[PDB]
């Protein structure tokens, strides 16, 4: 069956717990350090 997994796809948890990670990712990528590369 593939009904058991919309449900926690369309929840209104699992909506707004990655819209944050994928903020987190953004702002550890605007973190990197250009010049050193070995730090």
């Amino acid at each position: 069956i593939r009904v058991g997994c919309h449900k926690l796809i369309n929840h209104h948890i699992f909506t707004n717990l990655i819209l944050v990670f994928i903020m987190l990712s953004s702002a550890a990528l605007a973190a990197e350090d250009p010049i050193r590369s070995h730090s």
